[PDB]
């Protein structure tokens, strides 16, 4: 599925993302556009062989399961083709795991580059939240 803006916006309130760690919902959807596109089924393999899943992007190195990651974890507890789902609930809960882990959104890549330190409150104006 590939979410609007405002749509993804609510979706990711609704399952308690919204200030979670601090973190406005601006971020999270900034972190969303620019990890992908918003589009639950994004995937993208890294160098050292493990793969990115879903909306945030999350990785098989350390957070769930897809079989082919050798000396991985899956702290999340969870198929990485959970993560691919058009409900955004395994993604979000294991988001709040990752973002608890110390380094706050930093674990993105994408956010830190492109999302840390900007205008995110744009990425929600207009939405009726
Ligand atoms: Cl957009
Ligand atoms: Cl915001
Ligand atoms: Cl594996
Ligand atoms: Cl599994
Ligand atoms: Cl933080
Ligand atoms: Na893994």
């Amino acid at each position: 599925k590939v979410f609007g803006r405002c749509e993804l916006a609510a979706a990711m309130k609704r399952h308690g993302l919204d200030n979670y760690r601090g973190y406005s919902l601006g971020n999270w959807v900034c972190a969303a556009k620019f990890e992908s596109n918003f589009n639950t089924q994004a995937t993208n393999r890294n160098t050292d062989g493990s793969t990115d899943y879903g909306i945030l992007q999350i990785n098989s190195r350390w957070w769930c399961n897809d079989g082919r990651t050798p000396g991985s974890r899956n702290l999340c507890n969870i198929p990485c083709s959970a993560l691919l789902s058009s409900d955004i609930t395994a993604s979000v809960n294991c988001a709040k795991k990752i973002v608890s882990d110390g380094n706050g959104m930093n674990a993105w890549v994408a956010w830190r580059n492109r999302c840390k330190g900007t205008d995110v409150q744009a990425w929600i104006r207009g939405c009726r939240l």
